[PDB]
C-alpha cells in the first residue's frame, strides 16, 4: 500500500471533477438556446427551420470561416464576429422598421428604447418547438439576409474573397449537411440565430442565453451581475487555496529530491549508453517536427502580414489565392498541435525500449510504419482542407475536407486515421514498456503512471466524435474544448511531466520515490482545477449562467500549480549547474527552465489577464487572447517539445559532433521573439480593442475598421522585428536538426538486452 492516500486523493479528484463536468455538460445540452423546427412571422409564415439553421452553420464550417472570423466570440480575428455583426444589422433594421437615422436624439432615443423592450423577450414555445418573431424583427432578419449575400458575393472589403459561396460547390440537391435551398440564405439564418439567442432573454431568466454577450447597448446587452460577482469570488477562493496548497506542499515535501550528495553528481557517459534501432529511428522523427515547426511558423509570419496587406503578400498573387488567411490559419493551428504532439510521441518511442530493457521485435518496423502514417495524415488532411474550403469536393467536405471548427479543421476520416495512428503509437509504447510494467510491483509507480497517461493520448481524442455538422453550436463547442483545453493539455501536462520525471530518475538525478509522490500531488491539483476550469470557455458560447461561476472559480485555481514553477525551474537550473560545463543536457534544461517560466508568465499571468468574467465580457474574442495564446502555447508546450527533442537528439548524435552553441542562440532568439511579439504588438493592440469595445460596442472592435486605424497598423507593422527574430531562432533549430542526421550513431544492441 505504498502511496495509498495520494492515490485516493487523485482518484477521488478525477472522479468528482469528471462528474461536475458531465453534469454541467448535461445542463448545457438542456439549457442551451433551441433550434426551433420552424421560426415564423405573426402571419404564421415560416422563414426558418431547424434544418436551415443546421445548414447555415454547415456552410460556415464548409468554407472554414471559423479560421477567418468568429461567432459567439470563438474563431479567428481577421474577420469580424458574425454574431455581434449580424446582431447589429438585425438591430439596426428593427430600428428602421419602427422608425417608420434622421430622427432627433430625443426621438431616436424613444425608438431604440422600443426595440430594446421588444427584442429581449423570449417568444419561443417550449411546448411546441416553434418560435415566432414580430414584424420589426422580420424586417431585421431581411437586412441580415441582404447584408451577408452582399458579403458572401461582393466580399467584406477586408481579406474575404469575393463570391466565395456558390451553389456549384455542392450538388443540385441532396447536399450532405447543408439543406436543399440557397446556401447564403442558410448562413444568414445561422448567423441570425446565434444573434437571436445572444440577445433574447432565457425563459424565466433576466439575462440572455449568452449572459448578455456580446456587449451592445442598442440590444440591451450589458454586463451581468454574475460576471462581476464571480470575478471577485473566484480570486478570493484562489487566495484561499494558494495558502492551503502551499501548506500541503511544504509539509509533505511534495517535490522531487536530489538523489546525489553535495559534489557527488552522477556521471553521464552517453558513449556507453545502450541505443536501439527504434530509438535511432525515432531520431529522424525529431528533424521532421523541426521542419513542421519551421513551416508552422512561416504560416504565422504570413497571417501577421495579412493584417497589414489583406489580399496580398508584398504584391505577389498566387499566395493570397492558394494561401488565404482562413486556410493559412487552419494550417498554423493544425501544424502547431502536429509538431508539438508528435515530438512527444517520438519521445515515447525513444524511451519505450529503455523502460522495458530491450528492443521489441518488429519495433523498427512498426515505428517506421507509424512514421509514414502521420506524414500521410498531415500532407493528406491539409490537401483535404484546401479542396474542401475551395469547393473542389462534394458531400465529402465533412469526411475529407474542412470540418469548420478552429483547432479541429481536419475531416472526420482524417480524424479516424489520427486515432488509429495514436492507437498504433500506444501499442508501440506498450510493446517496449510492457516488461517494465511487469517488473514494477507498485501498480501506481512511475512506469504505471507513465503508461496510464500514455493511453489518455489516443483515448481522450475520441470525444471529438461527439461533434458533427448538425450538433447545436454551444453543445458542439462544449465538446470541442475537451480537445483543446483538456486533451492538448493532457498530452502535455501529464504525459510529458511523467516522462520528464522518468528521465530525471533514470539519469539518477532525483530519487524515484520522491518523484512519483510529486507527480501525484501535481496531477491532483492539475486535474482538480483544470477539468472544471474548462468552463471559462463556456462563459459566453451560449452555455447556462452556471458556468460563469464554475469556470471562473476552477480556472483561477489553475494558477496554483503554476506558482510552484519559477521555483521548480530554479531547482532544475541548480542541478544543471551541479553538472559542470561538461553536463550533457544543458540545451535540454534551458528549454525546460524556459517552459516553467513561460508557464508562469504566458499561461499564468497573460492567461489570467483575460480570465475574469467581468473582463472577458469585453475581451472575449480579441487580440489579448492570441497574446496569451502564443505566450502559453509556444512558451510552454513549444519549449517543452524542443527540450525533449534535443534530449533525444543527444542520445543519438555522436558527442564529438555535438555543439549546443547554436542551441543557446536558438533558445535566446525563440524566447526574445516570443516576448517581443506579445509585448510589442499583441498586448497593446489587445488593450485598444478592449477599450474600443467598452466604448462603442463589441461590434466596433471586431470590424475591419478597427484593424485599419493607423495606431493599430503601426503596432501591427512592428511585429516584424520580433517575428523575424523568432523566425531566426527556429531556422537555427531546423539547421541543427537537419545537419544532425549526418552525424548519427548506429544501434548498439538489437533485439538483445541492456
Ligand atoms: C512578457 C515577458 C515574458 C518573459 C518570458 C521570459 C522567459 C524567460 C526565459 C528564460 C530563459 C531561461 C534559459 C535558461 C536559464 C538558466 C541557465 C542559464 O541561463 O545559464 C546561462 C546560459 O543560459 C542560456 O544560455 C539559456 C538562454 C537564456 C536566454 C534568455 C532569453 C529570455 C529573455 C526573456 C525576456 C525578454 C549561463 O550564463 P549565466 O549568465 O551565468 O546564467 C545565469 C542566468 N540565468
Ligand atoms: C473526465 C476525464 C478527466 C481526466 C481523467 C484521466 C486522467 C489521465 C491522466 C492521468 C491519470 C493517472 C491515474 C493514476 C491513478 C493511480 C491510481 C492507483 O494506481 O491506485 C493503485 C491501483 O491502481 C490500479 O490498480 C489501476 C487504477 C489506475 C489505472 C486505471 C487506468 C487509468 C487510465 C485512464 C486513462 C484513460 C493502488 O494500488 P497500488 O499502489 O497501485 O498497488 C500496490 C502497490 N504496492
Ligand atoms: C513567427 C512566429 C509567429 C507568428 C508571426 C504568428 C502569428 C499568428 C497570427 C497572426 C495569428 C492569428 C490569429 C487570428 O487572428 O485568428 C496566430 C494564431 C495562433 N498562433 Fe501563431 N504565430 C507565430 C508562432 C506560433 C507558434 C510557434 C505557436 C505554437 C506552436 C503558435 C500558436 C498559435 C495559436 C494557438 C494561435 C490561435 C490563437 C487565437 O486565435 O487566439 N504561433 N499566430
Ligand atoms: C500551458 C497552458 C495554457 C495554454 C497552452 C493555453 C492556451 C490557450 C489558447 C491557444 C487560447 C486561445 C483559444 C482560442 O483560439 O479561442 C487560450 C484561451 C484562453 N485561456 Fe489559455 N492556455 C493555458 C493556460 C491558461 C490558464 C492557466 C488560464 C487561467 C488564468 C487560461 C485562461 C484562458 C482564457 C480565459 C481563454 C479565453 C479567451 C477568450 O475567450 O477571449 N489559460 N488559451
Ligand atoms: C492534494 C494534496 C494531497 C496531499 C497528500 C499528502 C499525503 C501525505 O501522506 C503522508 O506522507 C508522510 C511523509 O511526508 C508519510 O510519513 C505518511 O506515512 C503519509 O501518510
Ligand atoms: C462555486 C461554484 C458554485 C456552483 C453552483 C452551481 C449551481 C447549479 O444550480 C443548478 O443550475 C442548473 C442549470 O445549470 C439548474 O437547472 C438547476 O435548477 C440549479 O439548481
Ligand atoms: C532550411 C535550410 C536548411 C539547410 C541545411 C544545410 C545542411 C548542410 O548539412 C551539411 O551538408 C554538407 C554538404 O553540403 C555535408 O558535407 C555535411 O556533413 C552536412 O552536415
Ligand atoms: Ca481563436
Ligand atoms: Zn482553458
Amino acid at each position: 500500500t505504498t502511496n495509498s492516500f495520494l492515490k485516493s486523493i487523485l482518484i477521488f479528484t478525477i472522479l468528482i471533477s469528471s462528474t461536475v463536468l458531465l453534469v454541467g455538460g448535461y445542463w448545457i445540452f438542456k439549457e442551451m438556446a433551441p433550434r426551433p423546427k420552424e421560426v415564423r412571422s405573426e402571419s404564421g409564415e415560416v422563414l426558418m427551420t431547424k434544418e436551415t439553421i443546421i445548414g447555415g452553420q454547415a456552410v460556415f464550417q464548409k468554407y472554414g470561416l471559423m479560421d477567418y472570423g468568429t461567432v459567439l466570440g470563438h474563431g479567428s480575428y481577421m474577420g469580424p464576429d458574425y454574431t455581434a455583426e449580424a446582431l447589429k444589422v438585425y438591430t439596426e433594421g428593427m430600428q428602421d422598421y419602427k422608425a417608420k437615422a434622421d430622427l432627433t436624439d430625443d426621438e431616436k432615443s424613444i425608438i431604440r428604447e422600443q426595440v430594446i423592450k421588444e427584442m429581449r423577450k423570449n417568444r419561443y414555445n417550449p411546448v411546441t418547438d416553434v418560435l415566432v418573431l414580430t414584424d420589426a424583427q422580420v424586417y431585421g432578419l431581411e437586412k441580415v439576409r441582404d447584408y451577408y449575400r452582399d458579403v458572401f458575393t461582393n466580399g467584406d472589403g477586408w481579406g474575404l474573397k469575393k463570391g466565395l459561396i456558390k451553389e456549384s460547390d455542392m450538388p443540385k440537391a441532396n447536399r450532405a449537411w447543408v439543406a436543399d435551398s440557397d446556401q447564403i440564405q442558410q448562413i444568414a439564418d445561422f448567423f441570425f440565430w446565434t444573434a437571436w439567442l445572444s440577445s433574447t432573454l432565457r425563459i424565466g431568466d433576466e439575462i440572455t442565453y449568452t449572459n448578455n454577450w456580446p456587449y451592445y447597448e442598442d440590444a440591451g446587452n450589458t454586463m451581468s451581475f454574475s460576471a462581476v460577482w464571480w470575478s471577485g469570488a473566484s480570486v478570493t477562493i484562489l487566495i484561499l487555496f494558494i495558502g492551503i496548497i502551499l501548506y500541503v506542499f511544504y509539509r509533505y515535501q511534495l517535490s522531487m529530491q536530489e538523489a546525489y550528495a553535495e559534489g557527488k553528481f552522477p556521471v553521464i557517459d552517453l558513449r556507453r549508453q545502450p541505443l536501439t534501432p527504434s530509438q535511432v529511428k525515432a531520431g529522424k522523427y525529431f528533424v521532421v517536427v523541426s521542419a513542421l515547426f519551421f513551416v508552422q511558423t512561416m504560416f504565422g509570419a504570413l497571417l501577421a502580414h495579412y493584417y497589414t496587406e489583406p489580399d496580398s503578400f508584398f504584391g505577389i498573387n498566387w499566395i493570397y489565392d492558394i494561401l488565404p488567411f482562413n486556410i493559412a490559419k487552419g494550417y498554423h493551428l493544425q501544424l502547431a498541435i502536429f509538431w508539438i504532439a508528435t515530438a512527444w510521441l517520438g519521445m515515447g518511442i525513444f524511451i519505450a525500449p529503455l523502460v522495458g530493457g530491450q528492443e521489441p521485435k518488429k519495433q523498427g518496423l512498426l515505428v517506421d510504419l507509424l512514421f509514414w502514417a502521420l506524414v500521410v495524415l498531415v500532407g493528406g488532411s491539409m490537401i483535404g482542407q484546401w479542396l474542401g474550403v475551395n469547393g473542389y469536393l462534394g458531400n465529402e467536405w465533412f469526411l475529407l475536407g474542412h470540418q469548420g471548427w478552429e483547432y479541429i479543421e481536419l475531416g472526420r476520416i482524417w480524424q479516424i486515421i489520427l486515432v488509429v495512428g495514436m492507437l498504433l503509437w500506444l501499442f508501440i509504447v506498450f510493446r517496449g514498456v510492457k516488461r517494465g510494467l511487469k517488473r514494477e510491483s507498485d501498480k501506481g509507480g512511475l512506469i504505471h503512471l507513465l503508461f496510464y497517461s500514455a493511453i489518455a493520448v489516443p483515448f481522450f481524442y475520441i470525444f471529438a466524435f461527439f461533434i458533427q455538422p448538425d450538433t447545436n453550436f454551444t453543445m458542439a463547442d462544449f465538446w470541442r474544448w475537451w480537445i483543446i483545453h483538456l486533451w492538448v493539455e493532457g498530452i502535455f501536462e501529464v504525459f510529458a511531466v511523467v516522462v520528464i520525471g522518468f528521465l530525471l530518475v533514470q539519469l539518477r538525478l532525483v530519487t524515484k520515490k520522491s518523484t512519483v509522490r510529486a507527480l501525484y500531488f501535481q496531477f491532483t491539483i492539475l486535474l482538480g482545477s483544470g477539468v472544471i476550469g474548462i468552463g471559462h470557455h463556456y462563459y459566453y458560447n451560449g452555455s447556462p449562467e452556471v458556468w460563469i461561476a464554475l469556470g471562473a472559480v476552477f480556472s483561477a485555481l489553475e494558477v496554483i500549480p503554476l506558482t510552484l514553477l519559477i521555483l521548480e525551474a530554479y531547482e532544475q537550473y541548480k542541478m544543471m549547474r551541479d553538472g559542470g560545463a561538461n553536463f550533457p543536457y544543458k540545451a535540454t534544461f534551458w528549454f525546460l527552465i524556459s517552459t516553467a517560466i513561460w508557464n508562469l508568465v504566458g499561461a499564468g499571468v497573460f492567461g489570467f489577464l483575460i480570465n475574469l468574467p467581468a473582463v472577458s465580457y469585453f475581451e472575449h474574442g480579441q487580440f489579448l487572447t492570441p497574446a496569451h495564446g502564443h505566450a502559453a502555447m509556444m512558451g510552454v508546450y513549444g519549449m517543452f517539445a524542443i527540450a525533449v527533442l534535443l534530449y533525444s537528439l543527444r542520445n543519438i548524435v555522436k558527442p564529438e559532433a555535438w555543439n549546443d552553441k547554436w542551441l543557446k542562440f536558438s533558445c535566446w532568439m525563440l524566447n526574445i521573439g516570443l516576448a517581443g511579439m506579445v509585448v510589442i504588438t499583441l498586448l497593446p493592440v489587445g488593450i485598444l480593442q478592449m477599450k474600443e469595445a467598452f466604448i462603442h460596442g463589441y461590434w466596433a472592435s471586431r470590424s475591419p475598421s478597427f484593424l485599419q486605424q493607423d495606431v493599430v497598423q503601426n503596432l501591427l507593422l512592428v511585429r516584424a522585428v520580433p517575428d523575424t527574430i523568432f523566425l531566426i531562432g527556429v531556422v537555427a533549430l531546423l539547421v541543427f536538426a537537419i545537419k544532425a542526421l549526418f552525424h548519427l550513431r548506429k544501434p548498439t544492441h538489437g533485439e538483445g538486452e541492456e
